[PDB]
């Protein structure tokens, strides 16, 4: 590659950056431990040092010194059940679906265009991304796309394996009635018709009513806790023919789900929560297989999108390849590639046992749980966007950012460590590190805002803002040229833990374990396209906060858990619009 090597930030420059971000958050006294703590470690001649050197050895002998450590410890090693825990959920404008073959038609189209982006790809014809927004014009790494249709994530005991790819035939896994069907849809290299495809699902429909027929929810199982569906799936590997319909699914391109009618009204919200966790194992729920990466959802009622496996790609590439395929979706029908003889698509057997019916008991009430503990909303707000921001001669993205700390600051009375993703496909095999908004600076503004006894004047609040949004900007930069801390701090701690199961104070601190809590975790997912990103919180008692800034409006994908009394993604979004008419307020002035 002749993308550059993601940065190993200097030592000093780490530790005093992160003293610098936890300051603010934590008690004086321990404070005064960690100062201490931290000295010690970075040391001259000291643990640190040697740390770091061990450090830019292995920057030297990988291309990316931290993918093992971020892919483990952002992803495989969590234990949650993916959805709403891990796995986001792109959803596509509101479809209408007149008779079910309308919604075969859709699913029919938008497969082909999951069969054209997928030659694009085989082919290295995908146009190379250049960095937009901060610092661009640079060559992006695009990995991530090609791990959009070769991925599937194990479940283990312990730690997960992400398990990359090319079958042939290729298939797609078409799930209807929460019943599993392969699809092929390349024979030698000839591609079935969009006509053909149709055809092939009107069949799968038909046998996916068939009572006599009729296996268990499966899927199911794929919607538990990491640690439950590895055991539940080591009881499945048991049998030969389970062996064999997993291994399908685990080839397979990916998954399209025929969704049977969602029961409430259509509403962005109530379409999300569908892509999120189908409803339920009453509603969709089981019309799934959390591990495959993608799992495209064509619901009767005309609720679409794409459920993502998180760990082998970041929001940005899929929504391009998304928009890519919604825009093929809307250029025309080509010429015919007609099959004779058109083979029947094969159902997928599963020999089930008593122990697997306890398990498929469980995994239904687990689901259940995070069914009525999502507390979600979408928010849009219209009064303005980046058009008016721009004119105040500020980041759209840093004073967003800002705006959800007031709003946080404003309902809790608190700031907490925050975290926004911040893309470094700058650099070879680039995922992202993480911005740090809940700055000092950030605390200054929010405490004047809020804090009615001080009185401060509107004309200090707008400075506080400015430099609120100042100190926002500088550290996207930092974080976006690989000068961040997050991702240096992973690295020394593992290699420390290669060094001897006990790690050091530096990272046994409570102040580390706190400033990696993320109460307030969020990430900005643009599109052009009418769609939008969503997903849950990271930690029980917080928030999921996912942004799409337009020239006049900026939409809000809040969650929560109902289980926090603390938490509320009603009220939140209330203190997201009026922290922007604050600011609005502000530089009005
Ligand atoms: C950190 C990050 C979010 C910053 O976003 P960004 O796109 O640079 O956003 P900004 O708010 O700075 O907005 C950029 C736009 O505002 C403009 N702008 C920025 N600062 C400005 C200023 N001070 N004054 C006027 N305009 C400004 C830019 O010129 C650009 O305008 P354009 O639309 O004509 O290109 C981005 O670099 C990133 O990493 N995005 C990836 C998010 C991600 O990974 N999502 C998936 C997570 S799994």
């Amino acid at each position: 590659s002749g993308l550059p090597k993601l940065p190993v930030p200097p030592l000093q420059q780490t530790l005093a950056t992160y003293l610098q971000c936890m300051r603010h958050l934590v008690s004086e006294e321990q404070f005064r431990k960690s100062q201490a703590i931290v000295q010690q470690f970075g040391a001259p001649g000291g643990l640190g040092e040697t740390l770091q050197q061990k450090l830019l050895e292995r920057q030297e002998k990988t291309a990316n010194w931290v993918s093992e450590y971020w892919l483990n410890d952002m992803y495989l090693n969590n234990r949650l059940a993916l959805p709403v825990n891990s796995s986001p959920a792109v959803i596509f404008a509101r479809q209408h679906f007149p008779g079910t073959d309308d919604q075969l038609r859709f699913a029919a189209s938008l497969i082909s265009g999951v069969l054209s982006y997928k030659a694009l790809l085989d082919s290295h014809s995908i146009p190379t991304d250049c960095a937009k927004g901060q610092l661009s014009g640079q060559p992006l790494c695009m990995k991530q796309y090609y791990g959009l249709f070769s991925s599937y994530r194990l479940p283990g005991h312990t730690q997960d394996t992400l398990v990359a790819q090319m079958p042939e035939p290729e298939h797609v896994i078409v799930a209807c009635c929460n019943q599993f069907f392969v699809l092929d849809v390349v024979i030698n290299f000839r591609r079935l018709s969009e006509g053909d495809l149709f055809t092939q699902l009107r069949k799968i429909v038909k046998m996916a009513s068939n009572a006599a027929a009729r296996l268990p929810p499966i899927g199911l199982l794929t919607s538990d806790g990491r640690s439950e569906w590895a055991e539940a799936r080591t009881v499945l590997v048991k049998d030969s023919t389970n062996r064999d319909s997993l291994d399908m699914i685990e080839r397979c391109i990916c998954l399209v789900c025929l969704d049977a009618p969602g029961g409430v009204e259509l509403s962005d919200t109530h379409r999300a929560l569908q892509l999120l966790h189908g409803g339920g194992y009453s509603k969709n729920g089981a019309n799934r297989w959390y591990d495959k990466s993608l799992q495209f959802v064509v619901g009767r009622d005309g609720t679409c999108g794409v459920v993502c496996e998180h760990s082998p790609f970041d929001g940005i590439v899929l929504v391009q390849c998304t928009e890519h395929l919604l825009k093929h979706m809307t250029q025309p029908e080509l010429v015919r590639s007609p099959m004779v003889p058109l083979p029947a698509p094969r159902r997928l057997r599963w020999k089930c046992s008593p122990e697997i019916q306890g398990h498929l008991a469980s995994s239904a009430e687990k689901l259940q749980r995070i069914v009525k503990n999502l507390d979600f909303i979408v928010y849009k707000f219209d009064n303005y966007g980046k058009t008016f921001i721009k004119k105040q001669k500020c980041s759209p993205d840093a004073f967003i950012q800002v705006a959800l700390q007031l709003a946080f600051y404003r309902l809790h009375r608190r700031l907490v460590p925050t975290y926004e993703s911040a893309s470094i496909r700058r650099f070879q095999e680039g995922r992202v590190d993480n911005i740090r908004s809940a700055t000092p600076e950030a605390l200054a503004f929010v405490r004047a805002v809020t804090d009615h006894k001080a009185a401060v004047p509107a004309s200090e609040k707008l400075l506080l803002l400015k430099d609120a949004i100042r100190a926002q900007t500088a550290y996207t930069v930092m974080a976006i040229t690989g000068m961040a801390i997050d991702n240096h701090l992973l690295a020394l701690r593992e290699l420390a833990r290669a060094m001897c199961a006990a790690l050091p104070e530096m990272f046994m601190d409570e102040t580390y374990l706190m400033s990696n809590r993320f109460v307030l975790s969020t990430s900005q997912v643009p599109t052009t396209t009418e769609m939008f990103c969503c997903y849950g919180p990271v930690v029980p008692n917080g928030y999921g906060a996912c942004y799409n800034p337009q020239p006049e409006t900026i939409l809000f994908c809040i969650s929560s858990f109902h289980s926090c009394a603390a938490t509320s993604s009603s009220k939140f979004a209330k203190a997201v619009e009026e922290s922007l008419i604050d600011m609005r307020d502000l530089c009005s002035l």
